[PDB]
């Protein structure tokens, strides 16, 4: 029935992965609990920091990155659905799911990556483990793992950043490419398309 019609709640930020010293690794800054209630009310009160944010809905969790001011993420994670913030749900600023990309104004406190200008075909992929993990470019959307591994430790990472020797984004990762279960190249949503869209 109308009257009975439930809203879908928004994407929130549970965590983060920290880059900024030597060594990478995540953290948790918002437990289920705390998650489940900032997803239907899409206040979240948290301070943000960094690059890559963890980001859950009630159903699934996935990566987001900051890049030139956007935090981005894959559609088939976050729908079309707002992010929680300070001030409320903020609706998407960008959604194409032919690219499976979805884009927020970047929280206040983050930082962005810039979008990479190298053409370097080494590339590094970040995962919400913190495990970076090379990976040489072989398209314009696809990558090899240099060390394979089963899709398992590649789930959840989507989201997450490709990023170039410089520290530069290189694109968005977005699906894995398996056989039998083991992962053997990645595909991504390259920063051109990122910076097209914008
Ligand atoms: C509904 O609207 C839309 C619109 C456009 C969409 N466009 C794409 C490409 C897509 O793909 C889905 C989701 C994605 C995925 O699972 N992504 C990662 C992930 O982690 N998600 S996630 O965070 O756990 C989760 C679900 C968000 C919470 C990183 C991968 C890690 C492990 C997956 C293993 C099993 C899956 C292997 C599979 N493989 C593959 O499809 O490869 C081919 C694409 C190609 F290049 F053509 C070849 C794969 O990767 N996916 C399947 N859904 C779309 C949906
Ligand atoms: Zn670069």
């Amino acid at each position: 029935h109308m009257a009975s019609m439930k809203k879908k709640g928004s994407v929130v930020i549970v965590g983060r992965i920290n880059l900024s010293g030597d060594t990478a690794y995540a953290q948790q800054t918002r437990g289920e609990e705390g998650c489940q209630e900032t997803s239907q009310t899409g206040r979240d009160k948290n301070q943000v920091e960094g690059e890559v944010q963890i980001v859950s809905t009630a159903t699934q969790t996935f990566l987001a990155t900051s890049i030139n001011g956007v935090l981005w993420t894959v559609y088939h994670g976050a729908g079309t659905r707002t992010i929680a913030s300070p001030k409320g749900p903020v609706t998407q600023m960008y959604t194409n799911v032919d690219k499976d990309l979805v884009g927020w104004q970047a929280p206040q406190g983050s930082r962005s990556l810039t979008p990479c200008t190298c053409g370097s075909s080494d590339l590094y992929l970040v995962t919400r483990h913190a495990d970076v993990i090379p990976v040489r470019r072989r398209g314009d959307s696809r990558g090899s793992l240099l060390s394979p591994r089963p899709i398992s430790y590649l789930k959840g990472s989507s989201g997450g950043p490709l990023l170039c020797p410089a520290g530069h984004a290189v694109g968005i990762f977005r699906a894995a490419v398996s056989t039998r279960g083991v992962a053997k190249a990645v595909d991504f949503i390259p920063v051109e398309s990122l910076e097209t869209t914008m």
